[PDB]
């Protein structure tokens, strides 16, 4: 077959019921995740190849970066709660991996302030039970599948993308193969 279990994707040994159509995991510490967001724009290109209105979810993970990794999962919950993902993703990636200016929770907060989120609303969100629940949801989703590495993408709670089997000679062809694989898995 052109798409084979074990090549462009693998199938979950313990399938996950009741999952979003497309579920992505990342870490702001994760070098391929930086590539996936800032260079390849995987999430946008997958969205463009899926039907309008398809639910796409993206969650942060705790297993990289120790204490700061957990702070970033909570900040990502803040970003989801306030709907400012598109305003903080690039400065968080660059602050962690490029300039290495994000070293504490306060440095994370500065990124939101610079993006125009008012301090009182960032702080209220950070301490809210709505955000506590979003943090639990991110941890539970990672526990549902078995997650030891990022980036990771799951389709219909059944299929896991395998980017190691796609072409890396050309970045645009890689993205096209990734997105077309997601589309194929979504129509399964």
């Amino acid at each position: 077959a052109q798409y084979e279990d074990g090549k462009q994707y693998t199938t979950l040994e313990k399938p996950v019921a009741g999952a979003p159509q497309v579920l992505e995991f990342f870490s702001f510490f994760c070098p391929h995740c930086y590539q996936f967001e800032e260079v390849l724009h995987i999430s946008d290109n997958v969205k463009k190849k899926l039907p309008e209105g398809v639910k796409m979810t993206k969650y942060h993970v705790n297993f990289m970066g120790g204490d700061l990794g957990k702070d970033l999962t909570q900040a990502w919950a803040v970003a989801m709660a306030l709907g400012v993902e598109d305003k903080v993703t690039v400065p968080l990636f660059e602050g962690v991996q490029k300039t290495q200016t994000i070293r504490s929770a306060s440095d994370i907060r500065d990124v939101f302030i610079n993006a125009g989120i008012k301090g009182e609303e960032y702080d209220a969100a950070w301490n809210s039970f709505v955000v506590k629940s979003l943090v639990a949801q991110q941890e539970k989703a990672a526990a549902d599948v078995q997650l030891r590495g990022v980036p990771a993408m799951f389709v219909n709670g059944k299929y896991q993308l395998n980017p190691q089997g796609m072409d890396t000679s050309n970045m645009d062809v890689f993205v096209q193969q990734y997105a077309d694989t997601v589309k194929y898995l979504s129509e399964k």
